[PDB]
């Protein structure tokens, strides 16, 4: 039976698999309320992609697609239509078993990038665009979103078209950030479907542990931060070795490996998600050569060792 | 000794690893005349990381630091000097073997991207939170003032004056602002780390083949552009997922040259085969420049160990 690993990668050798950003620090945060059902950065310990997840650190948050129309905000700014395909250019196929074309953006917000085209030498623009998940015109999962732009006039229609991801517009108040509310894939009257399942403890005491990652802000005040079940970097190494898993939990040591110490352990569930016994929320203080190492197969009843 | 392996990613599934973008096509250009030293996608094929590069996807062709002022400058826009940390926000130590910082753009040309802030004070009234801005920008990596090695670079914004001196300062790539000639794109050009009139150091080696009829096997990207005409590439010598990949396993080379096989497994048959080097390129015997047309499916499975006298059967 092929042994399950982790790559051995320290947090500054780690990305988010919810938006293209490093890792910054591990993070808890016990007293949550939301439920967690991320749809990026979503694997199962043997391999099996989830929810919108795909390999490439390029296509997270990513979109491709033809616009079809402008249309002017009532107040400020200009909106265009953009129909959307798979990102490797292929037509998005609805009746697929996902929740929306993988990569697509997996928490409500305003999220601000580059939207670039290159016509079918041949002509080329860039602008700065935001992409406003909860807007009842984000409609990934049937083909078609829109983005609004600074720029007043020169997007071009039927031309291929790239979403770079960069960052959040804002997170006041009216720009409806919370990373753990799910757009509506289909729209406001339609359940999404073909979810990854959420995720939490069900030990007393114990939490789920977060790879955080800072996002930058176009403007305002704030320190927003991205937090995912597993980076990238996992979910590739998973799809790669593909090992059976022998139980339900496995248990991870974070080790230093200049001392040889454990600094903590943790839960990796099946699913693809860690908790830990830890009472506080906030960053975890380790040694920057620290990394996380599989240990044994356990089950739901093991204790771990207090943080 | 731990047995070689390269990844199971089809085309479709890699990156680049020389600007964050997907791989697009495998490509040759058998009569290039320039010297090919390429600084990221540096990696030997038993782990070794080289020239500029490091692991991170969101680290190829990024910068951290803060902006000191803005300058002047003849070319048109606004001007801002900003100092370069290492991306994990340590001091760049000039003292390093390596060329420049790691992820350091390795080419010539007008890189456009964004340049974000966050401001290190914070406002009580706004929760103790700080304040932000990003505005496009543009790093022309052929200019005097771009001096990463000692620790200053210079971009240019279309925005006259909301950019904050002193404050913390992301530099996000996402493709180039033209490719003029006047605006210098050279993807075999690297940059003057050090500033005009210096040379380079510590420099991963220029690749080449050595054996007659075969040519350099690129995976190439096509690059975005703020404006202009043009549909233009940057080549690397192996994805970044390979760099990923050899530095977790470092298996020992037993030779210079490992035999892959590109492989359709749907049928389980060879497309064709190459030559992966030492220190981290392909080789294969083609006699055209252009894209290598295949199956969406391929990918590179590792053979055996030959030598640098194996004759690679014609693509």
């Amino acid at each position: 039976s092929k042994p399950f690993t982790l790559p051995i990668l320290t947090l500054g050798e780690l990305t988010n698999s919810r938006f293209p950003l490093p890792i910054d620090v591990l993070y808890t945060n016990p007293n949550e309320s939301a439920i967690v059902q991320c749809q990026n950065g979503r694997c199962t310990l043997d391999g099996e992609l989830q929810g919108t997840t795909q390999l490439l650190p390029t296509g997270i948050c990513a979109f491709r697609g033809k616009v079809t129309q402008q249309v002017q905000d009532e107040h400020r700014g200009t909106h265009w239509n953009m129909t959307v395909t798979n990102l490797n250019g292929t037509p998005f196929d609805p009746t697929e078993d996902v929740p929306a074309p993988l990569g697509t953006p997996d928490f409500s917000g305003q999220i601000y990038g580059v939207i670039s085209q290159r016509n079918t030498l041949p002509a080329n623009r860039a602008h700065e665009a935001v992409i406003a998940t909860y807007s009842p015109k984000f409609t990934p999962k049937l083909g078609n979103i829109q983005f609004s732009t600074w720029e007043t006039q020169d997007v071009s229609s039927g031309q291929p078209t790239k979403f770079t991801p960069v960052g959040l517009a804002s997170v006041d108040a009216n720009s409806h950030f919370d990373q753990w509310t799910l757009p509506s894939y289909s729209g406001a009257l339609t359940l999404n479907m073909n979810l990854a399942p959420s995720v939490a403890p069900v030990f007393p005491g114990e939490c789920l542990l977060f790879f955080r990652s800072f996002i930058p802000l176009k403007g305002g005040y704030g320190n927003p931060a991205i937090d995912c079940l597993m980076p990238q970097e996992w979910v590739q190494h998973l799809y790669q070795e593909s090992a059976p898993s022998l139980s339900d939990v496995a248990l991870v040591r974070y080790v230093n490996p200049e001392t040889g110490r454990t600094l903590f352990e943790a839960k990796l569930h099946r699913n693809g998600f860690l908790t830990v016994a830890r009472n506080s929320a906030g960053p975890v203080v380790a040694p920057t050569n620290g990394y996380f190492r599989f240990d044994s197969w356990v089950n739901q009843f093991y204790t771990l060792a207090p943080m």
